[PDB]
């Protein structure tokens, strides 16, 4: 439920991919390969994702509700603004 | 952190990989692509693995304490052992 740790490195880029991010949940489980993505519509945190059995991408890790999604974004963005 | 939901699909191809698995943690986060794997000393649960562009693999998500590791192994194997193909 709680994001207890956030690790990221900012990439030097004109690319939209701005950082690779790892997060820890409740000091018990880490998820790698989150991304901070910038575009003209705003910054967001993408979950790690992969191409499925055939064709499409989906999140390998996925918060179930909006509240959890916003909490991850905020936790990650705070550290992101603190970085460099 | 409780593993509250487990969703399993038995893989038909008789190899190392016995099932593909999703779990829910705390009813707050779902992790896809756990794998039931036959290792040298029995079946176990492997973590979500992603192929890198050059054909290597990255372990994407994993436990960092023994309680979490054991709860995932236990909750997943429980559901696997309920499948029709296991006796």
């Amino acid at each position: 439920m709680k994001v207890t740790d956030v690790r990221l490195r900012k990439i030097q880029t004109d690319g939209r991919m701005k950082a690779l991010v790892s997060i820890t949940l409740d000091e018990a489980f880490v998820i790698h390969d989150l991304r901070v993505i910038e575009g003209n519509s705003g910054l967001f945190v993408a979950m790690p994702s992969k191409r499925t059995p055939d064709g499409e991408f989906r999140d390998i890790a996925h918060p179930i509700n909006s509240d959890m999604r916003q909490e991850i974004q905020d936790a990650v963005m705070k550290v992101y603004d603190e970085t460099d």
